[PDB]
RNA sequence: AAAUUGAAGAGUUUGAUCAUGGCUCAGAUUGAACGCUGGCGGCAGGCCUAACACAUGCAAGUCGAACGGUAACAGGAAGCAG
């Protein structure tokens, strides 16, 4: 029912004639726990405002994910520029074995049993982007059946 | 019947950013040592260095059913003296 959680809040600076201008960026992630997950990156002069902006962004532009019984559909890799991510379905009771950002994104998405690792850069925004991309691309057996022109029973 | 149920990151370069890239940390372990402290038990372990030098005691004897035998001991026998 739209569970949301803020991964990282980071202070960034701009320089002007006067001096430095600080502002805050908030990376949040929302999801319905049934497949839908979406991340948002808001910027404002103060943290709460930034978070609100991020939340609105995340709530819009969500994406559907094919989940098989609260777990992944197959082992999937994902990249986004520096962040290359691996995530593998695991037996019921394994829990989310996943990094920071990754854990958040998976949890809001609704995966209950995963084995993840973040290779490459572990920059939260890029890592979240990578995970969402991987989750999105991951197809289900009904999808493969549709593509190949067979029944799901012939493929298994 | 069961005996692979298995994979987490963080700090640190920049006014800020992403990347590269090192350093550091979170875990487990030990024939450990040192500091402070210290009640009991169970089960293990205990010269990693000088294969350096070694006082002293012990760590390989046994068989008389292989053999001459009796140093003893322990006993009887024969000779005896009270
Ligand atoms: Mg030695």
């Amino acid at each position: 029912e739209l569970q949301e959680k803020l991964i990282a809040v980071n202070r960034v600076s701009k320089t002007v004639k006067g001096g430095r201008i600080f502002s805050f960026t908030a990376l949040t992630v929302v999801g319905d726990g049934n497949g839908r997950v979406g991340f948002g990156y808001g910027k404002a002069r103060e943290v709460p405002a930034a978070i609100q902006k991020a939340m609105e962004k995340a709530r819009r532009n969500m994406i559907n994910v094919a989940l098989n019984n609260g777990t992944l559909q197959h082992p999937v890799k994902g990249v986004h520029t520096g962040s290359r991510v691996f995530m593998q379905p695991a037996s019921e009771g394994t829990g989310i074995i996943a990094g920071g950002a990754m854990r958040a994104v998976l949890e809001v998405a609704g995966v209950h049993n995963v084995l993840a690792k973040a290779y490459g850069s572990t920059n939260p925004i890029n890592v979240v982007r990578a995970t969402i991309d991987g989750l999105e691309n991951m197809n289900s057996p009904a999808m493969v059946a549709a593509k190949r022109g067979k029944s799901v029973e012939e493929i298994l």
